[PDB]
């Protein structure tokens, strides 16, 4: 669980992503897929992107970063009690789409570097431990839900 404070420094860096949600989006899509390249493969939307400079200027990729950054705010918003959130998200994300919960580990550290990148006076260490332990949380409670489903 984490404490109240941690909450607060979490949401506080959320609030500044969402000055531009299509902007963190685009950033950390490409950092996953950068440094994860098999995570690019699951799209079937994105995989005819070779470079970063495609990356960059694709106009779905920004819309898509959008989607999972908005799903993401909404879970983060409510603070562990996100059981309502995570139901659809570990169906499909098992079932449909085939995500490694390697893969949403991934996705955490691109969406770590980013707000470090983007937020260094917003997200010193304190903040980013607790941004690490809410993300964490999602992929615990996330891989319980493959665990169930034979994932």
């Amino acid at each position: 669980v984490l404490s109240e404070g941690e909450w607060q420094l979490v949401l506080h860096v959320w609030a500044k992503v969402e000055a531009d949600v299509a902007g963190h989006g685009q950033d950390i899509l490409i950092r996953l897929f950068k440094s994860h390249p098999e995570t690019l493969e699951k799209f079937d939307r994105f995989k005819h992107l070779k470079t970063e400079a495609e990356m960059k200027a694709s106009e779905d990729l920004k819309k898509q970063g959008v989607t999972v950054l908005t799903a993401l705010g909404a879970i983060l918003k409510k603070k562990g009690h996100h059981e309502a959130e995570l139901k659809p998200l570990a169906q499909s994300h098992a079932t449909k789409h085939k995500i490694p919960i390697k893969y949403l580990e991934f996705i955490s550290e691109a969406i770590i570097h980013v707000l470090h990148s983007r937020h260094p006076g917003n997200f010193g260490a304190d903040a980013q431990g607790a941004m690490n332990k809410a993300l964490e949380l999602f992929r615990k409670d996330i891989a319980a839900k493959y665990k169930e489903l034979g994932y």
